[PDB]
């Protein structure tokens, strides 16, 4: 039979807090790990996402003074590779963002800013959510263009600690790219895929969407761009992906979604779309062949 799927932007009440791994269960090789006063935090933060109903402005948040200068050092290295390594869609609404919903290194940018500016540009918007949800869950979001976004900061002792996302991802990698119509859409038909599917293909749309919407590279003007998030918000990674040194393939979902997505090291391949819209194309006939 088919599993209970929301049917309306609202019902994501009744998924978004089915969290596998809440926000303030850290691993025991996360920086803030014996660290009470972060840990602290860190349940604040999760609490303010539990609390959250569709409907509520998303809560805004005073950042301490160590926060904010984690954020303006990831900021700061990030954009000035920027130029030379993301997509033009990326380097098209990083702008707007600064304009817009105060982008700058000395200030984190508001979720509930950016949830507005997102829904004038392309209908998505941002919900905060406390920790780690099934894909099943994670992804049904999308389809509504509901994007479940953390809201906490990284430890302070680390301002390069990758393998959790945490808002500077969110907000540096992310949401430039959920700007853009094209974009906007490719990720909604990721969601809308999703929505009662088998748990096998649950499983294959979300490796998919981890080898795009997280580490994608694209071809523009016959340049390797990298327009995935995980990749916008990882210094070193950023600088690797564009190197010699990575095995790069083309994207093609009956291929991709049999590539273990890892965690704790840069990536073992990428893929290359050739643009927003193949890539959603190609996944348009990839998904009749699992779903329906
Ligand atoms: C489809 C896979 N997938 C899932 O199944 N469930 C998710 O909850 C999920 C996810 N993917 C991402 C987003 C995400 C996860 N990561 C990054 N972005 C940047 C690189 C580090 C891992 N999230 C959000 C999330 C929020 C807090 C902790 C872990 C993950
Ligand atoms: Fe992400």
């Amino acid at each position: 039979s088919v599993p209970w799927f929301p049917k309306k932007i609202s019902d994501l009440d009744h998924c978004a807090n089915r969290v596998l791994m809440y926000g303030s269960e850290l691993d025991a090789d996360h920086p803030g790990f014996k660290d009470n006063v972060y840990r602290k935090r860190r349940k604040y933060f999760a609490d303010l996402a539990m609390n959250y109903k569709h409907g509520d402005p998303i809560p805004k948040v005073e950042f301490t003074e160590e926060e904010i200068k984690t954020w303006g050092t990831v900021f700061q290295e990030l954009n000035k590779l920027y130029p030379t390594h993301a997509c033009r869609e990326y380097l098209k609404n990083l702008p707007l963002l600064s304009k817009y919903c105060g982008y700058r290194e000395d200030n984190i940018p508001q979720l509930e800013d950016v949830s507005n500016f997102l829904k004038e540009r392309t209908g998505f918007s941002i919900r905060p959510v406390a920790g780690y949800l099934s894909p099943r869950d994670f992804l049904s979001g999308l389809a509504f263009r509901v994007f479940h976004c953390t809201q906490y900061v990284r430890h302070s002792s680390d301002p390069f600690y990758t393998p959790e996302p945490d808002t500077c991802h969110e907000l540096l990698g992310h949401v430039p790219l959920l700007a853009e119509p094209s974009f906007a859409q490719f990720s909604q038909e990721i969601g809308l895929a999703s929505l009662g599917a088998s748990e096998e293909a649950v499983q294959k749309l979300a490796t998919c969407y981890f080898f795009t919407v997280e580490f994608g590279l694209c071809k523009q003007d016959g340049q390797l761009r990298v327009f995935g998030a995980g990749l916008l918000s990882s210094i070193s990674e950023l600088k690797h992906a564009l190197s010699g040194h990575a095995k790069v393939k083309p994207f093609d979902p009956k291929i991709t979604c049999k590539q273990e997505c890892l965690i704790t090291t840069f990536q073992d391949v990428y893929f290359v779309s050739e643009s927003f819209e193949d890539a959603k194309e190609k996944m348009r006939e990839f998904t009749k062949t699992i779903k329906r």
